[PDB]
């Protein structure tokens, strides 16, 4: 019969209006300053551009060995040219109060070194996965972390991905019933021509093949989906002996595991087949299928029962949660500010590494490896 | 047998490396400076945050009537507080050489006014849709544009959306064969409680109901999907007489059209049903289904034939094209820099408006309205 | 831990076992005897082969005008060669008690007449859609049903299709909220060289084009999905004047309808675009998409909301309900054997015909056509 | 513009018409006569009701150990009550020429014996999977086939399922590129109260658990999809020791296989998780996902690449190929009536059994089991 107050009170002339409804994460502040170490493929394609959607994180400095490149990136992101560090004067960041943390995005064999040096420089540390190329090196990073009394977070973006958390949540609500079989596959074609992949073929730098690089998603995903650690693993690996790509690191590798709850799992990673990111979780009441499972974008999950397939994915007009990249960056920022622990701590990064070494060991011996060493997930999966 | 050169040459020590492969649009420069007019729902939720992924555009100034708010946004996006203009001193932007264009994101009834004023201020103009609330006002904007010798672009984000362009491309390659029936639906529940929706219920400000606000997507989409203009339209509209939301503007409205090629179409817009963005294009060889069709995210298209459904959507790890928002902003920027016309010019915005007036007219009279007035799409759909 | 009684109680030797569990419709008897009139495309492609799955129906006799054909068919389905009638002695069926009802699968113009004739033969009538090419003929068929005091059921299989039934159930359960917009489309490329399609091009035999043949699905559907009749309708039709196929019947026609509840709808049918059968029901809580909406097999429905897509389809190992065809058949059988009214009475087929003539009028006159004539769905949609 | 000759040449009166077009498999004859042994769950839920769709097959007689049951069934399918055999006089079938072959649908332990007996009865043998619970028994059944000089075909329906056939065709067409990883999963919650499931819990009648019953699909599938046999295999099995269901047979077992081409695979089967039938074939050009992969109905395949999902399924109005069941039946009929070898010879069912025993060994011993024994798929996968 008549227009409601609100509409009726809108000026017909240009007038100031209120703060709008927010349908997506709005920026807030830029108090937590990062220093990015290693201007590479994942840094320039996903992380740097991922800062824009942060509500607390910003880029303060760059650390690269390619002067020409740092220069370009610096200008591309408004970073002060004076904040460009090379791998030598890296430790000087300790004199810059505006640098709260570093984000190590270097090849695997170098993580430990810069994590420690960063800590000695009195800075917090975000380090990419795989954590390091040895269990011992993982522990040394943890040690150094405790010594500097600083946080240590591993770059597990899936622990901050809406769809993944959505998946973890439905499992915890028992929509799948008792869990019994988890399947995983993570693959992408290895191109030795790509600069980023060249060190991944070097065992000394990569620390391993497809399992260290992408298999780790199925392994880690298997763990937070089930909400527990495996007690024993078995594995077999094969690589074409004529393929120049796999002279030092493994191409394809399969590994099955048993958990203390009785569930089993069988996953695989591959460097010779096209894009695959698919997780399957069989319960006795329903089956969860994630595909895409660990993508940078477009994740899709579906719960299946005879005659049904209830799918879930990000919405078309609203963005209920922040994207994994921005969420991850803000996560360490928030943990520092609120004096709280991170959900993806060094211990978590180390658990995957020990786990992988066990899988490689079971692959080499052809025998099962007991992994019932009592790792406990602080905070929950 | 052995590792390829590239891998073999990677230092085992921290060393500068090359520029990485780019799997997504990388930033480049920030030469084109915008001045945003109207810090509202669409501005703070989609546009402002959409600048980050631009390769040439940046935010130079803000124009708002809410001092407190502009202040906050300014700080949120690094805009110099001195570049905050209110609706009164708006014309002063003419003294700032660093402001190449304005982006009008005000309610419909105010577009014309600020587009013109912007032009008199010697600035280029990006104006949201619907263009204006009258055909005449559309023409006045065009006139003013020609007078200042500046570009006039209407905010048709779908004209820069990967999946939509992908859809336009498959139709042009005749994968659907001869086109005969196009169906569209665009709806979302109107909430008078939301500040952004309050002026949309006012005819004087909105210029109309669901057709002016969201029906325009089906209308415009119908046009670039077919690649031609309609020669006649028919329409009927209904709104619950007791619903306070629709006292001045229409809730639901249906309109069917005929094109010079023989194709027909039947679409609708709605303010009382939940989220719907679905386009259907029937050819005699195949059928295209877009759903989501015009979302901010997650668009999905599928070509269907008996026993088949070939779907397309953005990839999980690579981003072949830039997102509509960033693409749109950079589009006007590029057109200025390269002295080229925009794909979404004022004439295009005016064509939709005339078209809508015709539909409203056919709804009021209950008679068909001839729209065979020879509008020609400069550049292609 | 020891095996259950039942397991350990099984003979490791050839022994008899109980009646296995039924995971799909089980055959029972063949009490009902059908006489199928007109051995055409539908009759031989879907209907006859659909008796096999019936639970209370059998093919007792045939009625063909091509004896040679009827002999070959009679063989394939093992019907008594002595029971092969013709359109002349069709009435003699009244002498066989083994023939309880007849199934008229003849052109729309020959529907009414063979229904009335069959009613005097004291038999039950299963008549294909559309009921007839005249509202009056529809009425006479009814009158001839009351007189002979037999059952009159129209071939609306969608009224017996699991998924279509699932669609109505969720809507009735208010899963979509307040219904406000329905969109339907039905299409398939008209092949004049097809013997079956040749009488559809003739308006005297078909009684209409596109709408009378497949648009009726959208029209009927909209009605049981919404669960209410239109009170007003508008429509437009167009056909290429140079296409020899639509010299007498409409190729494409679009119709808009308004309902008492306030809900609106817009649907269409086409003879010149490839396979399309899609229903869309928009509520304020969720949107339902049936696609395929009305196929012989493979129907699919989905309930959409931002971020979710809950799809339903026939299971992959079980079969909770029988196929629409066998279900339509036995439905008449059970209707009589229980003195229960049929879900698709002749009064239901009549409403569609009145509504279609009303639409053709709206299209022909170009004005609204009040269809508020107090029809009532006896038994519910 | 005038209607085509055919259209205007149709009588507006009851007249005969030609044979309609066939949009689905048409019945022809019933030359072949089957004798179905063991009236169980599969026999009555899928097989018998699948003869209706056959083109060259008929149910000539039954073989039951529960006369009462066999009388009721014989009725439903109209079989001659005088042709209801028993496991004692089963051999007398050799006296009826109307019985060309028998279909053994008995527990795995009673497969071989009734096959050899039937061969002496000079009849063709259709034997369900697994062939037998012993490689030797498999061999004897074969020998008894050569002797009697009759056909020996195993019930591999997937070898006759449209979609499964579509899967092989696209792979053979190199749409996925170089095959490198296959992932299979088959599962369904074991119900001990089900008469049919009670002999599966008994390892003497079943000859194995999870793998022998459904894992065989993954195993078989992997083989025809890849189109080559494994040369080596590894596996692990685990079952809850407190579950009375898996006291004698395995609940969940996982197996990894390597192929000559270099391709690898990892698949699993489960008795304690709900419905799962998913195949995954990874190549370097695309990935194929079958899901449902091997159902009775509703199979679905998709070919994936970044940004694309090309799905295939049975059309919604047509039926290009007959259902796996009727197709499996007639396939034996046609095999004889043309002196052509069957696609699923006994030599094919034997390979699966040798491979399964090899797997059980690998799981039991925990070591690799060379399966490189020169088998060859006579006739192709
Ligand atoms: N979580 C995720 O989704 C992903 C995580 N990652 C992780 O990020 C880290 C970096 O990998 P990515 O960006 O893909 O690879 P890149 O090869 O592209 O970059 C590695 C960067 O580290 C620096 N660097 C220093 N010494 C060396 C060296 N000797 N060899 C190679 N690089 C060196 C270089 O920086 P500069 O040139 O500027 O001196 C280089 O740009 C890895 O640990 C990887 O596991 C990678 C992809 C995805
Ligand atoms: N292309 C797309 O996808 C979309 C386009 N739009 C378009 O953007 C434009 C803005 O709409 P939207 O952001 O949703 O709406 P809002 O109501 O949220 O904002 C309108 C803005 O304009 C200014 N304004 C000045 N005078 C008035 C007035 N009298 N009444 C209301 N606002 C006034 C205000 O800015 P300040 O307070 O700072 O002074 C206000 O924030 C519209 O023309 C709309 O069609 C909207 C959504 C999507
Ligand atoms: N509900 C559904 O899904 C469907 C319903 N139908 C309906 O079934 C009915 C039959 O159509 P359909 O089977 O497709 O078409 P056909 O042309 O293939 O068959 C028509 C049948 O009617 C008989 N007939 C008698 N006189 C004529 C005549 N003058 N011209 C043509 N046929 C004649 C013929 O029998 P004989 O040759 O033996 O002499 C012929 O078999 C229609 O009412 C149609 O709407 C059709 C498809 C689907
Ligand atoms: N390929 C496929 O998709 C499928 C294949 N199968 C196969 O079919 C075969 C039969 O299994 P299924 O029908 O599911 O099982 P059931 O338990 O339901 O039936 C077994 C049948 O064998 C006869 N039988 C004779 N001796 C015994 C005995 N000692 N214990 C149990 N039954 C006996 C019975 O006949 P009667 O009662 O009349 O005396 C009974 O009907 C198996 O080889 C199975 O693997 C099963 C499902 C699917």
């Amino acid at each position: 019969a008549t227009l409601p107050a609100g509409a009726s009170q809108v000026p017909t002339t240009p007038a100031g209006r209120p703060m709008p409804y927010a349908i997506r994460p709005m920026p807030e502040d830029r108090r937590f300053g990062y220093a990015i170490v290693g201007l590479g493929k994942y840094a320039l394609n996903q992380i740097l551009p991922g800062f824009a959607g942060c509500q607390h994180s910003r880029i303060e400095a760059l650390v690269s060995g390619n002067a020409e490149k740092a220069k370009i990136v610096a200008a591309e992101y408004g970073v002060d040219p004076r904040k460009i560090y090379d791998y030598s004067n890296f430790d000087k960041i300790a004199k810059d109060p505006k640098i709260d943390a570093v984000y190590i995005i270097l090849p695997n064999s170098l993580h430990a070194e810069f994590a420690i040096r960063a800590f000695k420089a009195g800075k917090h540390v975000m380090c990419e996965k795989p954590m390091a190329t040895s269990v011992a090196d993982c522990q040394r990073m943890i040690d150094a972390a405790k010594a500097a009394n600083k946080k240590l977070m591993i770059g597990y973006r899936c622990h901050y991905d809406p769809m993944n958390r959505a998946a973890v949540k439905l499992i915890r609500e028992n929509q799948l019933g008792k869990l019994g079989m988890v399947t995983t596959d993570n693959s992408d074609v290895m191109d030795q021509n790509d600069p980023a992949q060249q060190w991944r073929l070097r065992r000394e730098l990569a620390g391993g093949g497809s399992l260290m690089d992408i298999g780790i998603y199925g392994l880690n995903g298997t763990r937070y989906l089930l909400g527990e650690e495996p007690i024993e693993v078995r594995a077999y690996t094969y690589s074409d002996p004529n393929d120049e790509r796999f002279v030092e690191v493994e191409d394809r590798i399969i590994w099955q595991m048993r958990f203390r709850s009785g569930a089993l799992s069988h996953g695989a990673s591959s460097y010779s087949t096209t894009t695959t990111s698919r997780f399957s979780v069989q319960g006795d009441k329903a089956v969860l299928l994630m595909d895409p499972a660990t993508g940078y974008y477009q994740n899709l999950i579906s719960v299946q029962t005879p005659g049904h397939a209830n799918q879930s994915m990000m919405p078309q007009f609203i963005m209920p949660a922040n994207n994994q990249f921005s969420a991850q960056l803000d996560h360490l920022a928030e943990a520092v500010i609120n004096n709280k622990p991170v959900r993806s701590p060094g211990e978590e990064g180390m658990q995957d590494v020990r786990l992988i070494q066990a899988i490689y060991e079971a692959a080499r011996t052809g025998r099962p490896v007991n992994t019932d060493w009592g790792y406990v997930r602080q905070g929950g999966y």
